[PDB]
């Protein structure tokens, strides 16, 4: 039909419990990221949609890294690495910024939109005390 949405599928394990930011789309485009990291793993994730933060997922012991996107800036590619749990995330923006988090070891993955000229609209995944898995949802913005 007319829709340009696409979904990467889940990268990582089947552990933990599912989360989805699908209901956060209405708040706005992604405008900021919070990624909690310890020495080995991605511990936790929060994403700001417009002005409103998602409900935090993951554990709380770790360095809380945060990146604030520039006005009009979107993510167009996400890569990373996992081994048992998520270990590395790289958010690539349409302003050419490569926003890396975590430690550079594990099985690699690389997710780009399945329809051209769409951007990262929200994320889903699985979590517990760590981030077990992540999935990327792409769409046009504005809608
Ligand atoms: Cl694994």
């Amino acid at each position: 039909g007319a829709r340009s949405s696409s979904y990467s599928g889940e990268y990582g394990s089947g552990g933990g419990k599912r989360f989805s930011h699908s209901g956060n789309q209405l708040d706005g485009p992604i405008t900021a990221l919070r990624v909690r990291v310890n020495t080995y793993y991605i511990v936790g994730l929060q994403v700001r949609y417009g002005k409103v933060w998602s409900d935090y997922v993951g554990g709380r012991n770790g360095d809380l890294e945060e990146i604030f996107l520039h006005p009009g800036e979107s993510v167009i590619q996400v890569s990373g690495k996992y081994k048992w749990y998520l270990k590395k995330l790289v958010f690539v923006t349409d302003k050419g910024r490569y926003l890396s988090f975590g430690k550079d070891s594990g099985t690699s993955f690389n997710a780009v939109p399945l329809h051209p000229n769409t951007v990262l609209r929200f994320i889903s995944g699985r979590s517990g005390s760590l981030i077990d898995a992540i999935g990327l949802h792409w769409d046009v913005y504005p809608s």
